[PDB]
């Protein structure tokens, strides 16, 4: 549903949506990252559920300002 | 509601969160750096909500594998 833009505003959209994607990239590698940190809470003995849940609050909490 | 974990425990854990918090930072500045990739593309003429619908479209026709 792009055929209106002639080929330079077509290159700019491309380059628009290619650079969205790749941060989308980094953005699941840091994700990933924080799964790995769960993990190893989950080794320690803790609740991966419940501490996600202090996380959030902890967020709220600052967000209260 | 952690007072039954020891003072090694309770490190532990302290630093489960400080590491999640800190990622969860690094992830927000990857957030906002495609916020200015879509504010560019703003600026170049395109509309950002339909633009994120497109993104989103891509992730799941590369999802339907």
């Amino acid at each position: 549903h792009t055929d209106v833009l002639n080929s330079t505003a077509q290159g700019q959209l491309k380059s628009i949506i290619e650079r969205v994607e790749r941060l989308e990239v980094e953005k699941a590698e840091i994700m990933e990252q924080i799964k790995e940190v769960y993990a190893e809470a989950k080794g320690n003995g803790f609740d991966v559920k419940v501490l996600k849940k202090v996380v959030r609050i902890r967020k709220q909490d600052r967000a209260k300002r």
